[PDB]
């Protein structure tokens, strides 16, 4: 017979880390 | 001959970017 | 027969970004 069909697209990846601290904020 | 099986699954995707910066902080 | 198996799928999709990061720190006095 012919090849069987293509295989089911990759699982999406996991999400991303959350992202670093803002800076210190301004002087008082 | 009937079609062979389907393939296999796609290699899962990575992991997302870090997320943004977070925010300045508090004035002092 | 059946046929041999078919290709391998595509890969998948890259994650979702991540969630935004914390405050910084309170500025100096």
């Amino acid at each position: 017979g012919p090849p069987g069909p293509p295989g089911l697209p990759g699982q999406r990846g996991e999400r991303g880390f959350p992202g670093p601290p803002g800076p210190p904020g301004p002087p008082g």
